[PDB]
């Protein structure tokens, strides 16, 4: 019981508390720092005594945004930040399901040690191993510099999280895991990072089963990641000749040179910035056409949206957009005619772009990507709708699912000034229960749910609240005019 664990680099040694093993900030992979930043993750060097797993090693440098709402002491941050922590039930039961959190942020922001990630109550109550990780973002994760160097690699902090389920499938089983029986899991940007990894030649064999909560297919073109990148280099002044530079430049300044590519660029709906790109050696195509031509057979996936996501994106004061605007960003995610139909959907007004966001930024990309996963393995969909009835945090934000997924509940008090109920320690009871027995069996049904697969004949789903319903085929008008006739 005194919990030391050899792992493939080395021994670590962690400790118990109410009942659960912890061990935080095992090094997952090498610092990129210095010839390593813009690299591929290396493997850590070997250490012969015993590491100290009992504190959380350093986020990835980022601007203050989330860690100051998320934190109530802020975290010491450093381009040295790969590393994972690992959170086991104490008991005499072996090859546990292992779940697996990829945390969201915008390609930009957060970490793993999150205090709303916090694996204890997950594992405690469900009796599964919780494993939660950093990878590199921002410019350090998601500046796609191969068109300056084949020696640099796309899609960095995405290659960070294969690295780190690869050290889950090596080394889990020492920790009382079940290799063979894990659960990717992640919301937002990490829902998006999950649709890739489920197509990346990085990630092949790593995972057998996946959750993505509000997000899914989601790249930026090969030549939209080049021209950023060239971007970028002129504002750091570093020309074709003196790449050297890059290694050198205090992290400070790369974060300065992103923060001043942003405001340059006006803002789109969608927030969207930091993101996958297509590329021929890490990301080779759409995660959705990969998965639709089954890149993922056999992986049962657990997919949903929140029912209001976009009022996180938009003020009661925010500006109304042009419907020229509008108008580009359906051309954008829908096309030709699907574009030019439907786009009556969305007439010029803050209530249009709030839909918008929801509608095209998560709902569609996750019914497009439940639909292609459904010809291949097992799929299940959810639609979030619970919030608190007082205004003005009355509406299912993005993100507002994730205290009751973790059961970390003061995270509510933050998000939407919640009380905590019984009806949201229920509701919380509710959606654990079922993300632990889709963990452990690859159906998330539970006594207080009878989940039906979700398939494209009759589209049932699961709508989440303090009263669970089945709805079939939800909001079918919409379904029709967003996807071909
Ligand atoms: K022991």
């Amino acid at each position: 019981t005194h919990q030391i664990v050899t792992t493939q680099y080395g021994k670590v040694k962690g400790t118990t508390e109410n009942g659960v093993h912890k061990w935080k900030g095992i090094p997952y992979a090498k610092p990129p720092v210095g010839q390593w930043r813009f690299k591929a993750p290396e493997p850590p060097e070997v250490w012969e005594d015993v590491l100290d797993a009992t504190a959380y090693g350093p986020v990835c440098p980022q601007p203050s945004d989330l860690l100051s709402l998320s934190y109530t002491e802020l975290p010491r941050q450093s381009e040295d930040c790969l590393y994972v922590n690992v959170f086991a039930p104490d008991t005499p039961s072996q090859n546990l399901p292992v779940m697996v959190w990829i945390h969201g942020g915008a390609f930009y922001l957060g970490a793993g040690s999150e205090p709303l990630y916090d694996g204890s109550k997950l594992a405690a109550q469900g009796e599964v191993i919780v494993v939660t990780l950093n990878y590199r973002l921002g410019p350090f994760g998601f500046m796609h510099l191969s068109s300056f160097d084949e020696a640099y690699s796309d899609n960095l902090g995405l290659l960070d999280q294969a690295a780190a389920l690869k050290w889950v499938r090596e080394n889990i089983s020492a920790f009382g895991g079940d290799p063979d029986n894990v659960t990717v899991f992640g919301e937002s940007a990490g829902g998006m990072s999950i649709a890739a990894l489920l197509a990346m030649p990085a990630a092949k064999g790593l995972f057998q089963k996946a959750i993505m909560e509000s997000g899914a297919s989601r790249t930026m073109t090969k030549e939209q990641a080049a021209s950023t990148a060239a971007a970028f280099l002129q504002v750091l002044g570093i020309n074709e000749s003196q790449l050297d530079r890059l290694h050198t430049v205090a992290a400070e300044d790369l974060l300065k040179a992103a923060d001043q590519l942003r405001i340059a660029e006006k803002e789109n709906i969608f927030q969207l910035f930091f993101q996958p790109a297509l590329d021929p050696k890490t990301l080779p195509e759409e995660p959705e056409k990969s998965i639709a031509e089954g890149a993922a057979s056999g992986i049962p996936l657990l997919i949903g949206t929140t029912r209001d996501e976009g009022y996180l994106f938009f003020t009661s004061d925010s500006d109304v957009r042009s419907q020229e605007t509008l108008d580009a960003a359906l051309e954008y995610s829908l096309g030709k005619p699907l574009a030019e139909k439907a786009a009556d959907l969305y007439p010029r007004s803050l209530e249009s772009q709030i839909h918008m966001v929801t509608d095209l930024l998560f709902w569609r990309p996750a019914v497009a990507f439940a639909s292609a996963q459904s010809h291949y393995a097992p799929v299940w969909m959810y639609r979030f709708d619970w919030h608190p009835e007082k205004p003005p945090y009355n509406k299912a934000f993005h993100a507002l699912e994730l205290p009751f997924v973790f059961g970390n509940l003061d995270g509510l008090e933050r998000m939407a000034k919640a009380e905590i109920t019984d009806e949201v320690k229920q509701l919380s009871h509710t959606i654990q229960s079922a993300w632990i027995t889709f963990a452990k069996t690859g159906n998330p049904s539970t006594e207080a749910v009878n989940w039906p697969a979700y398939h494209e004949e009759t589209r049932e789903t699961v709508i989440l609240d303090s009263e669970i319903t089945i709805e079939n085929d939800p909001e079918s008008e919409k379904r029709q005019k967003l996807f071909p006739s």
